[PDB]
């Protein structure tokens, strides 16, 4: 019979000599020199130098296929027929006359039954048909999906269909369209203004939209008539991994370089301005050349190391080519590490710039706490029957003005001369005088406002300044805080199950090269699918996520301050 009884174990590799096997379970029973599917893939290996020899090669791979690694379904296995040993014979004769034939492999008719059905003869090694979505047939072995020959792995994500790409492409689309833009009118405030706006750190700003400015116009590039598929796919149509490959449109790795370094510089520049923050607070431009080196070195290095290990996949959901996708090891280390530092550093110089202002943040409201005193004990006084309420409010008013008075000589003069005249007015309310100190603290007004009230109104407005710079600051933080973290939990969690999702995938390819031959052989074909794949919204989330950092940075700007100095420029008469 054309079958055999034996028990059937799971393929070790589901590939027989560069074809798909389209069975899921074999058996090293017909295989009387092995015991193990380790030695089965042994001898293949063994028989794999005859590949030299392509004429006997193409009559040998079919019944090597169909002994080595057999279909074994419910304890049988099919034995490989007569007809099928016999276009052996003739062509790869030269395996008869230099070593001979194996006994298992000689066409003795107990071997190999007469007539019997082979599922190996409905497969074709010249993968005319043979490559099946989602493959495609392209006869560049750099582009050959693992050890299969004649098929590479297709161009266009095969974990989203095109109803998904549309609508991520549109997505990104509008967030790369407001932040180009946004981009441009923060660039162009900056360089309208290049004589008045050219201060550090305000223009620290200007280089961080600059980089924002160039990463959209990259992320924008994918949107031509045909510009995509040349920077996602390769030549053949199947996806751009490991690049720069050679030979192949740097196509791809411009796009590349502009995302990655623009990115990069671009919150590097954050670091440089956290610092420059402190630095102005601690009070400048001496070291104002060296941030430049630094903003622009580490991005560099980079890119480099990342197109020397040469580690560009390219995505066409996103639409761009990118650190890191088939391996995700690489993305965590290109991409969260520089932003963790960046988060890192940033918080420090902004806890410290935060510090640096909370120190005085508090002195100034001390000042206005004794000047708070002040008036309303004059309130009192003036207007007060009683002659303990003179001398108290007295008393409280000395132990104010006192506290206050702890170019500068001026301001502590004026202060002992309120203090003197509050003793004196003191030493009058203490006799019981009530109308005499009562008419001696005008004297305190006065006096109050001619030599106090200059450095008061002086130190009035900047409790208005320093808060708006630390609510300001409020934004920055909690806002950058956020990003990193919404961005870190996404990148995490493709991180996370980027190990399964592989998976998934390999089993679906494989289903698939079952149903190539169950179609093509009126046999009945199981229907395939991806058991789980990356989340979309969690990508929409981590674009917004950049995105919205590129338009939070051109949203400083926009003030009314600037609005005006727009019309300097050209207004003329
Ligand atoms: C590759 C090769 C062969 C390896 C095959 C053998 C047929 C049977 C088996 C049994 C199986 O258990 C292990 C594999 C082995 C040995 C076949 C004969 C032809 C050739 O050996 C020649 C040696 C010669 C010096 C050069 N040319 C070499 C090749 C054409
Ligand atoms: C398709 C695919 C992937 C699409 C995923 C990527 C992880 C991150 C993103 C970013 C996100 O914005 C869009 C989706 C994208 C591009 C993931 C990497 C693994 C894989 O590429 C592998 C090639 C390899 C040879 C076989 N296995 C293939 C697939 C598992």
């Amino acid at each position: 019979k054309c079958k055999k009884t034996t028990t059937c174990e799971p393929l070790k590799y589901n590939i027989c000599l560069g074809s798909v096997l389209p069975y899921a379970l074999t058996s090293t029973v017909l295989a009387e020199d092995s015991s193990s599917q380790d030695e089965v893939h042994d001898k293949l290996s063994l028989w794999s130098g005859l590949r030299n020899a392509p004429r006997c090669w193409d009559a040998i791979r079919p019944l090597l296929c169909a002994v080595y690694m057999p279909k074994c379904e419910g304890g049988k296995v099919e034995l490989p027929s007569q007809g099928l040993c016999q276009t052996t014979r003739v062509p790869c004769a030269i395996v008869a006359r230099e070593r001979g034939w194996p006994d298992f492999l000689k066409c003795t008719t107990d071997y190999f039954p007469e007539g019997c059905p082979n599922e190996v003869q409905n497969i074709k090694f010249n993968s005319a048909g043979q490559c099946e979505a989602p493959l495609v047939r392209t006869d560049n072995p750099k582009s050959w999906y693992e050890d299969v020959e004649g098929c590479g792995i297709q161009c266009q994500n095969p974990l989203f269909t095109n109803k998904e790409h549309r609508e991520m492409h549109i997505y990104i689309a509008i967030f790369s369209s407001v932040t180009i833009f946004c981009t441009f009118f923060t660039l162009a405030t900056f360089l309208v203004d290049w004589k008045n706006s050219n201060r550090y750190p305000a223009v620290i700003l200007f280089y961080v939209n600059a980089c924002f400015f160039a990463g959209s116009i990259g992320w924008l590039a994918q949107f031509m008539d045909g510009a995509r598929d040349e920077i996602v796919c390769r030549g053949d149509g199947t996806m751009r991994l490991g690049e720069p490959t050679s030979s192949e449109t740097l196509s791809c790795v411009i796009i590349f370089i502009i995302v990655y370094y623009s990115m990069m510089s671009g919150v590097i520049w954050f670091v440089m301005l956290t610092y420059a923050w402190h630095t102005s607070f601690k009070a400048l431009s001496g070291k104002t050349s060296y941030f430049h080196l630094i903003t622009w070195s580490i991005p560099f290095v980079l890119t480099v190391a990342i197109l020397a290990v040469a580690q560009v996949d390219g995505d066409s959901v996103s639409g761009i080519c990118f650190v890191g996708y088939k391996n995700y090891h690489y993305r965590a280390g290109f991409v969260l590490a520089p932003i963790g530092l960046v988060l890192i550093g940033g918080g420090y110089f902004l806890i410290r710039g935060v510090m640096t202002l909370f120190s005085a943040r508090r002195q100034l409201a001390d000042l206005e706490d004794n000047w708070e005193t002040l008036n309303d004990n004059l309130k009192v006084i003036e207007k007060a029957d009683n002659a303990a309420q003179v001398k108290d409010a007295l008393t409280k008013m000395r132990a104010a003005a006192l506290d206050a008075q702890k170019e500068m000589k001026d301001f502590r003069h004026g202060f002992d001369i309120l203090v003197g005249q509050i003793d004196d007015a003191l030493k009058l309310a203490n006799e019981g005088k009530v109308k005499e100190a009562q008419a001696a603290a005008e004297q305190l007004k006065t006096t109050r406002n001619a030599y106090i009230q200059k450095y008061l109104e002086r130190a009035r407005s900047t409790l208005s300044k320093i808060n708006e710079t630390m609510l300001r600051l409020g934004i920055f933080g909690f806002l950058a805080f956020g990003f990193v973290l919404i961005t870190f939990g996404c990148h995490f969690y493709d991180f996370f199950n980027q190990a399964e999702w592989e998976r998934s995938f390999r089993e679906y390819v494989l289903c698939e090269a079952n149903v190539a031959i169950a179609e093509q052989t009126n046999k009945p074909i199981p229907e395939c699918y991806i058991k789980n794949r990356p989340s979309l919204l969690v990508e929409k989330i981590n674009l917004f996520a950049m995105f919205g950092t590129g338009i939070s940075m051109s949203t400083w700007v926009w003030t009314k301050a600037t609005i005006i100095i727009w019309k300097r420029a050209w207004c003329r008469i």
